[PDB]
């Protein structure tokens, strides 16, 4: 169900190989948010303070 928000979940994209790539993690964000890092964003490289 397209969330009341603007960026609906259906807006999510899909690829050939990346299909399962994000479908595994994205499933967490897109679940309620959308096709993007929101709930639990992956770990970023060593950020130099």
């Amino acid at each position: 169900m397209k969330n009341n928000k603007d960026m609906s979940l259906e807006e999510k994209n899909k690829q050939l190989e990346q299909q399962v790539t994000y479908l595994q993690a994205k499933v967490a964000y897109l679940e309620k948010l959308d096709a993007l890092i929101q709930s639990k964003k992956s770990p970023t490289k060593k950020k130099r303070k």
